[PDB]
């Protein structure tokens, strides 16, 4: 449904909005593993995902339905939990942004 | 009878049911008692109720095809809670704390 | 071959280099159809491609071989030719950058 | 590259190296002011600068001498000090990276 993907577009705009910027910013663009010297990042994370990639896929009309959109957003969070120790700042930030995502996604008509 | 991935999923379920998480897991142990709570619209809004006892029985019955089906049921349980409730309800805060345990352990699956 | 994709990474770095910026810049990021007022862009171009997308796919190890890399770079140029009239400045820039790409790609060991 | 610009290239490689990544990463690419909701960033900062811009200029042989290189690196730090309050994490990181830069630059033959 166009209606479902319109709601998904609204969720993405919320995740990218200034009120969430203090915990969303690590997810705005791909993790720059090369720049950070994370030589194992692409060994451990086979399918990187970030909000810019989700936005481009939405603009390109690449999502068949809301479930495909949700799978990419959850992949982004799962990658973060998979790669990082539980006490890293970025894990606390992922959890805060995921709470926003899961709540808005659950309210989809 | 359980695959390596579904054995890890069984370990996650045992953790979600364990005493250390009881202070925020207990609302998810059994079905939402809509009658007792006076929730006359609960089953109008939530078409597919799910709780940890349902997931446990499906695991014991070997009803899960793979880890993704397990994760879908656990996320359905949390999504039902977010769908029905306002964001400031105590049960939503509890759902978020338990979901953080689930998502972290699920992501670390060999 | 790792060797082939290493050469492809060298080609991408050349396409992104300052010496080609005068004709490469329209290809650095996805076409901003909203900003340009291009209401039909995503109706006509079903599979957008740009050098930032190619770079992310390379870093993610999404390319199986040099041929898959070349197919995405040629898709980027083909989208530009498909959407635009032959006298548009962006078509002249696409041709100049494609000459750099085709020449370097042909010289691959 | 001249002898002095070869030393400047060695400084750039050090600033981009893994040992400094914990405080260098905010300077790797242009500040994404739009993504962070910093609506006034380009009103306050007239000449953005970052290590990727310096690296592209160095690769293109655009620096006339070591002083032009030093001016761009100091502009990057000055932009950070100009825009930010003194207690922001990014200001502490700028100071740590600038200490590496100033020390190595001073030792240039
Ligand atoms: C969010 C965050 C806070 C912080 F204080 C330091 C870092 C490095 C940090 O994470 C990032 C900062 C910048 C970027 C850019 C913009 C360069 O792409 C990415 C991250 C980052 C994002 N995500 C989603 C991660 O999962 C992740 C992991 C790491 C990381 C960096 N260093 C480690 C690390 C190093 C040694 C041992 C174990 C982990 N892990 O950095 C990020
Ligand atoms: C955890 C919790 C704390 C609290 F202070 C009040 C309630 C109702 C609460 O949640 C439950 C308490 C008991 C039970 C029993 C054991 C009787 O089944 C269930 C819940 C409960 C669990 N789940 C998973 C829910 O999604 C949910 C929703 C509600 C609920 C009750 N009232 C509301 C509500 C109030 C105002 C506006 C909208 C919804 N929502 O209660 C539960
Ligand atoms: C390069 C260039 C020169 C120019 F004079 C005018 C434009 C629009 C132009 O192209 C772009 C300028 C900016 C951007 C941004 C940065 C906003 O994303 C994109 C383009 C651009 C890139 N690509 C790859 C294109 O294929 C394309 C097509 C168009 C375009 C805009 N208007 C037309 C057009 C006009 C009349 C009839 C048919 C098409 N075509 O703009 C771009
Ligand atoms: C380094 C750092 C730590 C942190 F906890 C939060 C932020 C926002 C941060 O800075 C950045 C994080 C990500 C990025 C990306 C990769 C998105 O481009 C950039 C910065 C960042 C880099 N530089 C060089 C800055 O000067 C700057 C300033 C800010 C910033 C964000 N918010 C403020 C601010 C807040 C209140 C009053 C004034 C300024 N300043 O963020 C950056
Ligand atoms: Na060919
Ligand atoms: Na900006």
């Amino acid at each position: 449904l166009s209606e479902q993907l319109k709601h998904c577009n609204g969720i993405l705009k919320e995740l990218l909005s200034k009120k969430h910027a203090a915990y969303a910013w690590p997810f705005y663009k791909p993790v720059d593993a090369s720049a950070l010297g994370l030589h194992d990042y692409h060994d451990i994370i086979k399918h990187p995902m970030d909000l810019s990639t989700v936005k481009r896929k939405m603009e390109n009309r690449d999502y068949r339905d809301a479930q495909e959109f949700a799978a990419d957003v959850r992949l982004m969070f799962s990658n973060c939990y998979k790669y990082n120790p539980p006490d890293h700042d970025v894990v606390a930030m992922a959890r805060k942004l995921q709470d926003v995502f899961e709540f808005r996604y659950a309210k989809m008509p």
